[PDB]
RNA sequence: GGGGCGAAAUGGCCUAGACCAUGCCCCUUGGCAAACCCAUUCGACCGGGUUUGGGUCUUCUGACCUCGUAGUCCGCGCUCAGCGGACUUCGACCA
C-alpha cells in the first residue's frame, strides 16, 4: 500500500487547491524463511559414573 | 617490666578459717621461598642489600580465576562437550 496526493491546479481562472488522496497496493518479494530445528539421539543406560 | 599462685616445697596461723615469708608458672616471638647486585686468582667465598610471595576486573562496595570450611537436599536421569552433580555460607603470607 502506498498513498499519494494528486494535487492538480486549474487553468487561469479561480485558483483552487484540491488534495485528492489515493492509495495503491504495492507488491514485494516474499519474507524470509526462518529456520529453527534440532535433532538428537534417544536415551541409553541409567548408570552415572561411566 | 607486665602478671599468677597460694596453691605445690616447706616456716608464722595452724578445730576451722583466711592471710603471710622465702618461694615457685609464662612474654620477651618467631618463619618466609624465589629472582638480581658488588671487588676479585679481575666470582667461587662467606657475608650483606633490592624486587616479588594466593591473584586480577573498577583488588571502592561487587564480581572473575582458585581452592579451604562447613549445612542442605541430592541422581538413581536428563543432557551436543556430558557426568556423578546440585544449591546457600565464612576464610584465604604462614605457626
Amino acid at each position: 500500500l502506498e498513498e499519494h496526493y494528486y494535487s492538480r491546479k486549474t487553468c487561469g481562472s479561480g485558483g483552487g487547491l484540491s488534495v485528492q488522496r489515493t492509495g495503491y497496493p504495492q507488491t514485494d518479494p516474499p519474507v524470509f524463511k526462518a529456520v529453527n530445528s534440532f535433532e538428537r539421539a534417544p536415551l541409553i543406560v541409567g548408570d552415572h559414573v561411566h
